[PDB]
């Protein structure tokens, strides 16, 4: 019959560190499958059907006009592209080479992040430009930033995880659009994991970076939006460096549903069901032998909320994630809280029965 | 008569936020002070007195010598150098020129601070070293490092504050070590804010540099400890590099006596001491309206405590920061967490007056 991941021996896995993608990103909703069904029955124009995705995508973003991508990772390399090379056909397709244009890509030391490996600079490369590194980890001052500016500058990179990267002491968004307006160089956005659809484009920022699977509950895609000329220049990449990264219809149509059922529903039901779901689970593993468990928010000041484990060793922190990721049920936690000896569960990849699967491995050891 | 800060019109500030260098550093004990004095009144050959004070310094710290700097920032200056330029007379004094030694100095992306403004790279670049920084902020792995070791390198450098530096996904010093052996390249470790004076040197680390002023309690001074061969390459360097980064008599005779009061206490009764006296602390600041306090250990996992302030807006975090530092007592609190609408308040720099001139300023608002 039709092939499943039981027949390539593929066992599938519990996510309780959110939307890996190495786990595959995101399961998606009954609609969201259905979505991309429906888009692989019938050929569509695809600049049609661009067109179209975008304007849908900017409404939702409060945009201009947006440019569906496969993710975070292409957006960042068709951003600085389109900054370096623009709408010219032969400059887009003698990329990565920058030809006479500016090419130099300013970013603050503390955003030089990596995309599971292929460092935030590599896909600065990919797009025709060069990666400037100003400041340091733990400080980089306004001045700094706006020295680094000069006419052979593209644009400017500000990545607003605060997860991936560091912002101690560092240039605020608005201090780089002020920046930017002031020398005239376009600012590019790295929210990949953001679930604000408005706040980052309301900054005034000329890019914006979404990743699909991250927190719209999207197939594998992701979009770019922001002012319409470089969304323009966005679009033109795909006869150049953006070629390679194609976005299949199904993926699209996928990605649209998935934002339609994002914004229907309100981010004060979201918060509160996950609030109690996670007092609710973080009861279970407190009564559990040699081990704490409690209700927190995001570290960095989200409304996203988990249960931080006390893996006391008298009941070791490293083993123990280790045994979860080994047993017949593969579950995967988070660990970078590890060297303060302690483990989360996140559970935006969680499934009810994915609680339960958790649960009953932590209460086997 | 004698000139003090009050002549100058600079009035003193009360350290919420550590020792902090801006703030002076820390202040000394009667017996730091009394050394100072006593070195100021006599002659010594300079060579004797710094072969006398490693000895004493590689005592502290288990390794085989010690050569006393200006600071952590002069000691990776120093320490660079050593590796690049040896004890070759010339070469020391033909730095920040390499000549024909191999000068690449590999470390993390995450590792990529700045000590008040000026980078560890430049630092690098005054030893006549190469910065090559390897990996990003969020992950550096293992064979990024070691594919990165060259011919041309000459020192590996590792930072290991987890406040001004990111470790998550990278590269754990034992791991540098083993890379360090088996290339046959130095490791050079920023110890600057550490407390333990042996445990880095056990790592193995040919070279490990600390503060004075930051935990010792020392006046403007540090020292780099480790391997015989190289600290002697680090003393060479003061007919060179380090000849503008001199060390006074009585910085050092200062330094030795805050190293003999540090080892004579023992890291339980001040770590108690500083936990009971925060717990006492903290219920004084919670009764204030609309401020919630409470005893917190170091996020970053370490035996110090101080008072997280839950800076409610019915009550402005980022305002009231800067009312804290405007008052007629100007008193510096940790404003890390501000982002979190937070504040710290520091017991390493703040003296039992200085607690109280805290919760009058508190209460004052």
């Amino acid at each position: 019959h039709t092939m499943e991941y039981q027949h390539l021996g593929v066992v599938p896995v519990v996510s309780a560190q959110a939307n890996s993608t190495p786990l595959g990103g995101c399961t998606l909703s009954d609609g969201v499958i259905r979505a991309m069904g429906d888009a692989a029955r019938f050929h569509v124009d695809m600049e049609q059907l661009w067109q179209a995705a975008g304007s849908f995508l900017a409404e939702a973003t409060g945009s201009e006009d947006a440019c569906p991508v496969t993710g975070a990772a292409a957006g960042m390399a068709i951003a600085v592209a389109a900054c370096v090379a623009g709408t010219d056909g032969l400059r887009v397709q003698r990329l990565p080479d920058p030809g006479d244009q500016p090419n130099e890509i300013v970013l603050q030391k503390g955003h030089s992040i990596s995309y599971g490996g292929a460092p935030l600079a590599q896909m600065i490369a990919l797009g025709g430009g060069r990666a400037v590194e100003v400041g340091a980890v733990n400080e980089t001052p306004r001045s700094h930033v706006a020295s680094a500016v000069t006419r052979r500058t593209a644009a400017l990179v500000y990545v607003t995880s605060r997860t991936h990267a560091v912002h101690r002491k560092g240039v605020p968004l608005d201090e780089l659009v002020a920046i930017g307006r002031e020398h005239g160089v376009p600012v590019i956005v790295d929210a990949a994991g953001e679930g604000g659809l408005r706040r980052w484009v309301a900054s005034g920022a000329d890019l914006v970076i979404y990743s699909g699977p991250k927190m719209l509950g999207a197939p594998t895609s992701g979009f770019i939006c922001g002012r319409g000329d470089l969304v323009a220049a966005c679009r033109a990449q795909y006869s150049g460096i953006a070629r390679p990264m194609k976005v299949g219809k199904e993926n699209l149509l996928g990605l649209l549903q998935a934002v339609r059922e994002y914004t229907a529903v309100p981010e004060e039901q979201r918060a509160a069901e996950q609030l109690e779901r996670m007092t609710k689970l973080a009861a279970r593993l407190d009564k559990i032998p040699g081990l704490s468990a409690r209700t927190a928010q995001d570290d960095s000041g989200r409304t996203i909320y988990r249960v931080l484990l006390t893996v006391d060793p008298a009941a070791s922190a490293a083993t123990l994630a280790e045994e979860m990721r080994a047993g017949i049920p593969s579950i995967y936690l988070r660990d970078f809280k590890l060297h303060l000896g302690q483990l989360e569960v996140d559970p935006r990849a969680l499934s009810p029965d994915g609680e339960e699967s958790v649960v009953r491995r932590l209460e086997e050891l």
